[PDB]
């Protein structure tokens, strides 16, 4: 009677802690045979609920440091990237794919430069690459200087 | 003794089936009063788990979302986007965010392309907008082009 009612509000705490956020709590293990299937579950459930707040805020973090990579380069510190070796999972996948994307436009951009830069020095040695899609617009026009500076 | 067993078996399924990712049951309002508290929680905690399901599911279609864009970008379809209005929260202002950046960095290397053609024809009107940090390295170069082609 007395019992049944302490194993019955240690449950329905529990689960109230879960509810509320408090996830820090050890559960551990059940104080009676007939309580197996309930502790499995509530064990079961906090290791998820912790899992899934961890990579919630690995999110929140990638969009902070996505936040201060924008605020970074629109300063022109074109240098700066997503600091993904601090982030884990697809968090840290999505990090690493921001910072190649953005590595490679910039790449395609100063090879422009060093081309033409070279072009207005009269060394005309250099070639813009050869590319595909609506990038291949790049290359004619490049190539366009080319002929009409020399 | 058989509906307390049974109330209890009850409890037990339901949260047998949160920890198996099973969220659609509906779990409705407790079978009597000393079962509020539980089913208060029960019904919380499935809001939650499905909540967060959702965020998660959200985050990985936008991995999938950046890994297309880049599929996109690598073959020169430089417009292709990660479709944001698609998505909702933080994930879909990660995708704006990754859009606006990419797209910033490529009105900057068109800027170059259209002033250097522009000399490449004779015409020496334009002028590189003056940038700053480490992109001021661009505006001084592309002024150089300037000065030594005419
Ligand atoms: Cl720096
Ligand atoms: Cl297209
Ligand atoms: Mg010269
Ligand atoms: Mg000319
Ligand atoms: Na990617
Ligand atoms: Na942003």
């Amino acid at each position: 009677h007395a019992v049944a009612q302490q194993r019955a509000d240690r449950i329905a705490t529990l689960l109230q802690s879960f509810a509320d956020g408090q996830l820090d709590t050890a559960v551990g293990e059940a104080p009676a045979p007939g309580y197996e299937r309930h502790y499995d579950s509530l064990r079961a459930l906090q290791r998820q609920l912790r899992e899934q707040r961890a990579e919630l805020q690995q999110v929140e973090s990638l969009e902070a440091g996505l936040a201060e990579m924008s605020r970074q380069h629109e300063a022109g510190w074109i240098d700066q990237t997503i600091p993904a070796e601090r982030l884990e999972g697809r968090a840290a996948r999505i990090a690493k794919g921001v910072n190649e994307l953005v590595a490679a436009h910039i790449a395609v951009k100063m090879k422009v430069v060093s081309v033409v830069t070279a072009y207005g020095q009269g060394n005309f040695e250099p070639l813009m690459d050869r590319l595909p899609g609506k990038k291949a617009q790049i290359t004619e026009a490049i190539d366009g200087v080319r002929e009409r500076l020399r």
